[PDB]
């Protein structure tokens, strides 16, 4: 038993990380088959970054302006192209470590593993949820751009995130691997703010089920509630409304524990209205919303 | 910026995980050069596990009783031996993916990455601290034994933990890679309890410095305290005493922030005596003690 925030094993992605240098700018790229993907702002200079015109900037580049390094081996760039906010550099070598992969775009409320990288070299792995306001709460320093986020399903890597920037609140923004930003953000050095966020209700309930599966039961009660009466409370506390599809997604956890979803919603209502009174749930004094129902089932089915 | 609990990239260890089966028992092993390491209780049966005599049990085994699988390739066992609570199986093939490695034993208060595995296949990665009572707070189901814990330093993997069992409180116990248990535990199915735990004071202060580096400053104050007067408060709240070596270890973080250690100790004293009054620190409503000073420096020096 036990419940821990857990990343996917990162080996398959570590074999894809390279270093991309253009001018005095160095960041990370993703080498799949004979293409390297990286943030297009690698071609910017300090002054270009206030309001660059990337079509102009790229036209003024040629293949020899891009230095790609896969460990010690330098890869020869034989083509370059822009796809939205990502640059695609064709190289003279197919990555022999290319896994089965897909490019997928994730929804707010879903999770993925981030492999933080610097100078083409992986440094650490951790889990993130895409917030309702299309930001993630990550850990990224200068040089981390081009680090990617991903999920793994039966040795197929679904890439969903490439890192591009940090907002003033300390949260992080980036694109899918088609180079389309998550959220209303742009890759230039101007004042940008995340919209207001909300709490992911279905994830909180999933984590409450994880708590019960692991022996935390103090917050349970005999009451049930209706979907409508719960959603009235949710709106008050800046929680997303619960839909019948969310109840259905929680079905398997409801079955394993014998606690109906609307039974657990009564617990959440009382937790929202009364707090915890000094107690904790799975070691947290706060209600956690960064675990999906799938994340919970992944750790808890064997208990 | 940003501060996240972060595992080491797990690729180098994923290339070492195999599956070890004996009788109806299957768990994980660690394949380095031509030796596979696994928990010795793989040789037990359901009834052996109450109070096994492992020397007897091993003498009654031979090489052909052990089935080792590295993916689809079956490895031939050519020798077996016991080293304390781990079994060493010599196989006919050196692992071509063997990294530079060491076997190290860690101290309470230190952290490491756990690569959770099932049937020889990695499933997820996360960070653990060795508690003062020699347990870890992990996530392990049936079949996870032989999963290992490790740190990485300049492409050298220091292995420090192999998983063996779960205690009744839901916490986890195991050995170093020499097969010597952390703590006063034994590998048999009897009633065993962890001693009382304490909070790792130097880690809490390290996390407070991480908070300041990331812009959380509300808990700071103008006061300083003495080491003796702090340790009087620490004893009251079940915190470990702070030593001059702990102040020294925190030196670099103290320098980066311009906040002396005994200056931060005054903050911690007030937090212990007054709580947070509804506020959070790096997104936590509780004081966190699972980050070492090294873990913090690793993420925060570039800020
Ligand atoms: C790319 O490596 C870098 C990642 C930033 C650097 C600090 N934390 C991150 O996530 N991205 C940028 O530097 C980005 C480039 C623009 C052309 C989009 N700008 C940016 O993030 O500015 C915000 C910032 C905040 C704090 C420190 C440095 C930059
Ligand atoms: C080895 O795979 C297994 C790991 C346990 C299983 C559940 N969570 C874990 O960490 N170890 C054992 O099963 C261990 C074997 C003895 C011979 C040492 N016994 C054990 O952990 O018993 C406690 C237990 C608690 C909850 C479920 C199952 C077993």
């Amino acid at each position: 038993s036990g419940f821990r925030k857990m990343a996917f094993p990162s080996g398959k992605v570590e074999g894809c990380m390279v270093q991309v240098t253009c001018g005095t700018t160095t960041l990370n790229g993703l080498w799949l088959d004979d293409v390297v993907y990286c943030p297009r702002h690698v071609i910017c200079t300090s002054e270009d970054m206030l309001n660059p015109n990337y079509e102009d900037l790229l036209i003024r580049k040629s293949n020899h302006n891009f230095l790609v390094q896969a460990g010690n081996v330098q890869l020869r760039v034989i083509g370059h192209s822009m796809q939205n906010c990502v640059l695609k550099l064709k190289v003279d070598t197919a990555n022999p470590k290319t896994p089965k992969y897909k490019f997928v775009r994730i929804q707010p409320g879903q999770t993925f593993s981030v492999l933080a990288c610097y100078n083409g070299s992986p440094s650490g792995v951790y889990q993130c949820a895409m917030r309702p306001n299309f930001t993630i709460k990550g850990s990224f320093l200068n040089g981390s751009c081009g680090s990617v986020g991903f999920n793994i399903d039966y040795d197929c890597v679904s890439f969903c995130y490439m890192h591009h920037m940090e907002l003033p609140t300390g949260v992080h923004a980036g694109t899918d691997l088609e180079g389309n930003f998550y959220g209303p953000f742009v890759d230039r050095q101007t004042a940008q703010a995340a919209g207001t966020d909300t709490t992911i209700t279905v994830n909180v309930l999933a984590w409450l089920y994880a708590a019960v599966i692991n022996g935390d039961r103090w917050f349970l009660n005999r009451f049930t509630t209706t979907l409508n009466d719960f959603n009235l409370v949710a709106m008050k506390y800046n929680y997303e409304p619960l839909t019948q599809d969310h109840v259905d997604i929680l079905g398997p956890l409801s079955a394993q524990t014998g606690i109906a979803v609307l039974d657990m919603c009564a617990s959440l209502k009382e937790l929202l209205q009364n707090g915890m009174n000094g107690r904790t749930i799975l070691g947290s004094a706060l209600l956690e919303d960064e675990f999906t129902p799938f994340d919970v089932v992944r750790q808890c089915s064997g208990v």
